[PDB]
């Protein structure tokens, strides 16, 4: 299975941007299986 | 400022998002 | 709405940003 | 040299987010040469 990694992000706005991207990529993951 | 953490699935995805993240940090630093 | 264009240098970078872009579109569509 | 590609982006906020990312990546390009 996938290994998980943690990224340190500077700034709330940047965090929210990268979090939204990550959440979207994970939704794509869910449709693949 | 306290920094945030984001947990990412997959090495390639992590490396991509890390590259983006660090490039954004560089852009801030180069502006001054 | 009129959509925007962004010009990107490099196939790998383009594919990465396109994947992100389309995943965001999917997230919108799945919310309703 | 690099080939350029155009991406169609839906929504101004998303455009600004991806544009900022792209601009940052290109700045990194400039420091490599």
């Amino acid at each position: 299975g996938s290994e998980y990694f943690t990224l340190q992000i500077r700034g709330r706005e940047r965090f929210e941007m990268l979090r939204e991207i990550n959440e979207a990529l994970e939704l794509k993951d869910a449709m693949a299986g």
